[PDB]
């Protein structure tokens, strides 16, 4: 239950960027409306929303995702990463 | 660098099997050679192995898998078995068929 200190996100970003490299480019595809996604890696995550690095057409653009409810805790933050990754994934195979 | 205590397991096991129930399957499947699994949900890990449960058109068996090296710490275990599930995936891609000919 720790909270979404600076140190905490450089956390879950490292272990989101080799766990869930996936999710990170389905997030950028879906939420983030990007065409073309090669590659996505997170940079920062805060209570109100997530950094992406987002490559696409030889071009590394930096976008901004906003969570509809603000985040408390890590496990907030947890439990809507994993949510945004289901949403993704049905949008994604059809 | 936590130590793989008892009380890590049930943390670890929980988080796999609500966040990583696909790869535990493609544990049973490729390192477990179990063939037609329905479910797998991970019971215990600890440095030497973790223990499956697998469910194949009504099985429920129980199988052990026994790590290559003994895990040191959380992280060390966090490692292993992101590289599992990778490597898992991998020999999936590379399926099998039931050959016949013209
Ligand atoms: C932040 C919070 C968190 C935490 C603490 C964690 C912790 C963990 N984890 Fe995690 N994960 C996560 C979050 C997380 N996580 C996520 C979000 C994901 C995603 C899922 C998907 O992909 O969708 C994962 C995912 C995951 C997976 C899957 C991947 C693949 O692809 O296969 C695995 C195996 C893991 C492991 C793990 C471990 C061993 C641990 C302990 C150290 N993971």
């Amino acid at each position: 239950a720790d909270p979404l200190t600076p140190a905490i996100s450089d956390r879950i970003c490292k272990h989101m960027n080799e766990d869930a490299a996936s999710a990170i480019a389905l997030y950028a595809q879906v939420f983030g409306q990007q065409t073309d996604v090669t590659m996505a890696q997170m940079q920062a995550i805060d209570p109100t929303g997530m950094d992406l690095v987002v490559e696409s057409e030889g071009g590394s653009k930096t976008i901004r995702i906003e969570f509809e409810q603000p985040l408390k805790d890590s496990e907030d933050a947890h439990q809507v990463l994993i949510a945004m990754a289901k949403q993704a994934r049905s949008v994604g195979k059809n």
